[PDB]
């Protein structure tokens, strides 16, 4: 079962679809998302809709943004995933920037911010080069310089009103790094069964294990490697089979089941080979959006941004989500175990990045190479 956090499961679940809406567009090449990310800045967007383009948030997400309790559960939550103090290991921003001198709603702006203790913020799209710097500029200070450009907001233009980004980065600290000497290369067998040889971690460990069968029958691996915190922990899951493909798994993916993956497993002592990886992807998230109902908001005169301001048209020029993950021997900062059974992880495979204390999908993807 899911842990008691009601948010968590809706934002999770919510982003876990997006997901998968991205990967089945992306058969075979790498991916990173961040589930979290997603589901918090579009229930941001929710209060600046109205009529059918909030009807269709609200139904693809599951809530509404104005009911009682759930803004505050919300911010309690963003303050139990960031709070606590790590090694510059994760850094998260959100942003919707709003042409400068469209009228506004009386009241909506302190609306926004006693609901997100954030701020929508004026751009102004005129000054096209200035606007897209600001843009830039947003994402670089709020990640610690991590992440300093979105290549979307080279669509960004005079013509331009309404824009939204979510940008993360995340590099975790293991609770048991995976020792230096242990690094070797080996070859890693890609979808249309070409191989590379690529740098592989190993450590022998007692590892939380559990194995699945997908509704076909096929069976799969899942490994929990948990983060320093001790309330962090990268799932890691793939087919046994080198014939059976990874939308195996990503097509019947859910925040239910990740919940399921981590109450059935068990500590087993094992070697584990894992690809080290530093991936990175920015999508432009109205076609996933548009998949799960939500088409009015990218369609002039058909959007309704009317809590936002009555301006005519306006809608969403361009919503975009950037992540950036690495997997290391540690993390960010700088003993081998001298023979146990073996999973070696050199195929494609997925990745979760799980708040364990409150259900929360924070990141997710497929590597399918290295
Ligand atoms: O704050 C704003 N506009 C505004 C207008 C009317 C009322 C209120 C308000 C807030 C709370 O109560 C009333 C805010 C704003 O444009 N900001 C920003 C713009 C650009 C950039 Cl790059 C950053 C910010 C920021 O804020 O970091």
């Amino acid at each position: 079962h899911h842990p008691p956090s009601y948010v968590a499961h809706l934002a999770s679940d919510f982003g876990v679809r997006v997901f998968q809406q991205v990967a089945q567009a992306s058969k075979d090449r790498n991916v990173v998302f961040s589930p979290y990310g997603v589901a918090s800045v579009l229930a941001m967007l929710q209060l600046t809709t109205g009529g059918e383009t909030q009807q269709q948030i609200q139904a693809a997400m599951g809530f509404k943004i104005d009911d009682k309790g759930m803004a505050p559960a919300l911010r309690h939550l963003y303050k139990e995933l960031m709070g606590p103090w790590n090694k510059d290991e994760i850094s998260t921003t959100d942003a919707i920037f709003v042409q400068r001198d469209l009228k506004l709603v009386q009241g909506f702006m302190p609306h926004f911010f006693r609901l997100f203790r954030s701020t929508v913020k004026q751009v102004d799209f005129s000054e096209v080069e200035r606007a897209r710097f600001i843009i830039n500029d947003w994402v670089k200070t709020h990640t610690k310089g991590m992440i300093s450009h979105l290549l979307g907001t080279g669509a960004v233009d005079q013509l331009t009103r309404l824009v939204l980004v979510n940008a993360l980065y995340f590099n975790g600290q293991w609770k048991t790094p995976f020792p230096d000497s242990s690094t070797h290369r080996r070859l890693f067998h890609k979808s249309d069964g070409s191989t590379v040889s690529v740098p592989m971690m190993a450590q022998t460990n007692k590892f939380n294990y559990t194995e699945f069968t997908t509704p076909d029958g096929h069976y799969y691996d899942i490994l929990e490697l948990p983060y320093h915190g001790d309330t962090l922990s990268m799932f890691i899951a793939a087919p046994y089979e080198k014939e059976v493909p990874l939308s195996a798994l990503t097509n019947i993916l859910s925040a239910q089941l990740i919940s399921h993956w981590k109450g059935n497993m068990t500590r087993l002592p094992r070697l584990l080979v894992l690809p080290k990886f530093s991936l990175e992807t920015e999508v432009d998230l109205r076609k996933p959006l548009e998949n799960l109902g939500m088409t009015d908001m990218f369609r002039p005169f058909q959007a309704d941004f009317t809590s936002l301001s009555d301006q005519e048209p306006l809608h969403v020029a361009l919503a975009l989500q950037k992540v950036k993950i690495e997997v290391n021997e540690s993390g960010t900062v700088a003993t081998a175990v001298i023979a146990p059974e073996e999973i070696i992880i050199d195929r494609p495979f997925l990745f979760v990045v799980r708040h364990n204390p409150t259900g929360t999908v924070l990141f997710m993807g497929q590597v399918m190479e290295p």
